[PDB]
């Protein structure tokens, strides 16, 4: 593993801790969510993100964070506010923004001096 891959694997593991049953860890099928593939044009999940890390397909934390945002937006757009899935997306969203805040990222860039 590389240093960038170590860092992104760590952020990913912290996000997955918020979803202990893995509802965000695999692609959502139309069989479990009617009409999903017509409503959500750009699917994303934590399994897909892990694969991208392993392929060194992320060049920056910004690129990783974009996928995290996408996964949350899809869940908040497809699902109604009363559902488990909408509430869990919001929980993951707040955690990710605290962990990868522009301030934390700046401090870490300084730790490399
Ligand atoms: C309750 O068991 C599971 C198992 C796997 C899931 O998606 C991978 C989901 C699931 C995950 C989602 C999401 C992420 O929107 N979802 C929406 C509607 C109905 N089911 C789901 C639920």
């Amino acid at each position: 593993s590389t240093p960038i891959q170590q860092l992104l694997e760590h952020f990913l593991r912290q996000l997955q801790r918020k979803d202990p049953h893995g509802f965000f860890a695999f692609p959502v099928t139309d069989a479990i969510a009617p009409g999903y593939s017509m409503i959500i044009k750009h699917p994303m999940d934590f399994g897909t993100m892990k694969d991208k890390i392993v392929a060194n397909e992320y060049k920056s934390v910004t690129e990783f964070k974009a996928d995290f945002k996408l996964m949350c937006d899809n869940a908040m757009t497809y699902n109604r506010p009363d559902t488990v899935y909408y509430k869990l997306a919001k929980k993951i969203l707040h955690a990710g923004f605290k962990m990868m805040s522009k301030e934390r990222l700046l401090a870490l860039k300084r730790s490399m001096s």
